[PDB]
């Protein structure tokens, strides 16, 4: 219901100006858009993004690839907007998806949304503030919604 | 075989934001015929007659002026399994009509036949003989 | 004001090229509201009747009987300055759909009231009352 | 240069669901997107936006509407993003963001600087320093 | 790798203007266009091309259609092309060519190597080594 | 009737991945292709294209540009064509048109087509052979014309 995903374009989706294309599809969708924000994360940002992996190998990697240029992070609010998320990112992906349609690798796969409710919040709450979050009224809510 | 018929309906959902230019541009690109094609408001006797076969469910009064609360744009499409390929199109995942524009299943943005079966009434029901359009589309050598 | 309509129809080239649902899709995103909408082929006395205002020109006959060479999708469309509006989407420079799709003069894939005189007239013309749906949608405090 | 303007999506086209398509239009164009924001502005804020235009009658209008609902703040960079900007937006032509989108003077969709001057002005008072990205694009020599 | 897989685009989808939509989808996913012509193939070039169904019975027929009428050749080079040109292409689901744009299957729009066997073959069939254009994308470390 | 325009993707267009999008623009226009290729230019294909400015500034800089990577070239036949595919290109050129979608500079404007009948088979006889250019039937011809 006031359910609400993470979303982030990637530094190579927004190198590759994929920015736009990923908001408007879950605009198209019916989402609702209540936190938006462009920046290049430091080495400590993409250390605790990437906090799960600080067992896994080549996490430093990972680290200075995500840090190495701007991100751009984005919150959705909807029904099943985390679940509806994935689907929208794609995997393997199919068409149709935004990894489907304009991604090969995945050390290169453009976007990230969260995996869960669980792993949303937390996110969430690690890129943005309570007053970055924006609370308003989509006029075509119960077009959307029953 | 080419002289397949589907039915499909923009739900007032979708023409009210503004998705029937799209889905209408779907099966098109997709090679299909239209035949059949018109915007109204169903009256409360309209949609329950369309739903008739769910008449007996518990749902069936909030489904039926839901569905007249709005305008519907009402299409035949014709062409080898487009009662298929309409369903297809409709889907959810992403490409598809559904998968692309839609969230809940009360609010689904479109209608597609399930069958042919099916097909062939909801056309009848919507549609008189005078307003299905025939003719042939130059591209029907490109397309089958 | 809000209450302003347009006539618009996608002549036999372009319902041919699959233009209809491209053009349809171009007036819902500049935020106007469709009230009418059909398909058919036009006879000869309608195409005549259509161009009465051209049955002195040459060209008549051959204008008149093109127009009834293949199905047209007639449509209505409402919204302040629409008329205007409708003009200014068909075209011609890129953006617009003449400029878009079209190359001949005798093939300029669509029509448009060139007036709210004409478009009286030329709704009256293609539809009857009972034809067209009036409606609000809910992005009318949105677009105007 | 490294020229910036500052562009914003008002609030019928945040309501509208035209965020991603003016940001894409952007991208497109081959301009760099610097800093990006959502929110809904105060009456204060409103104000000191349409500072220039305190003296005129519609004034208080602007202001009621800047400030009824979300806004999309962002600054772009590259050479003549000023006017290159003004162009994107749009008596607008079909093509452009107020060409396809909009209607109405008063809901026009979005707001983009009118000047370098009026673009540092309107940067400075929307985003602190910390907020603007700094970044070269890889395809910086392709597009220059 | 600089693996490569073949591309065509089969009469119908030249006819349809579908070309450069095709093209698109690859450039989009992010592969590398090194050659590209159009031509009519010849009864001969046809029955080499699909030397593999020579003893299908649909195979005079397959010869005669794509002999019909002039088609695009491509060669697209990246990582998992000749599989990811396959996905492209698309049973076909929406999102895919196939899926968006063709209903049966001797009119599927477009061809693409099935394996890195048969992409080398075709590549070598149709295109001489002077025709294949060797460059690197300025992209190449935003995609890989 | 049978008018021929010649167009080309500059190499900052095929970089950029615009070589569909162009084409597709033509294809929706009505027009039809009839020659195609890729390639990247010669020193002396490059000074031959733009030997008109021969005795023009900065004439080396233009040809090493020109050479310096992959071009798209085309032919496209049809009423108009080369007036329309100017049209199509832009000049301050606007929305709608290639370069008024994703051009900036004039020295990075994405596209070339020829300014003049004259000049279209010029350019085409330089670039193509006679045997390149494919002659066929659109089926779509007497919808598009009269």
């Amino acid at each position: 219901s006031s359910e609400r995903t993470f979303i982030a374009v990637k530094p190579d989706g927004v190198q590759r100006g994929l920015v736009g294309e990923i908001i408007a599809r879950f605009e198209r969708k019916g989402y609702k858009l209540v936190a938006l924000k462009i920046l290049q994360p430091t080495t400590e940002q993409a250390q605790g993004h990437y906090k799960d992996l600080c067992s896994k190998p080549f996490f430093p990697a990972l680290v200075k690839y995500f840090s190495s240029g701007p991100i751009v992070c984005m919150v959705w609010e909807g029904k099943n907007v985390v679940k509806s998320g994935r689907v929208l990112l794609g995997a393997d992906s199919q068409p149709g998806t935004i990894r489907g349609d304009f991604a090969v690798d995945v050390g290169r796969n453009v976007c990230h949304g969260s995996d869960s409710v669980e792993s949303a919040e937390r996110e969430i709450a690690f890129w943005f503030k309570a007053d970055e979050i924006a609370s308003w009224t989509s006029h075509s809510v119960s077009q959307i919604y029953e």
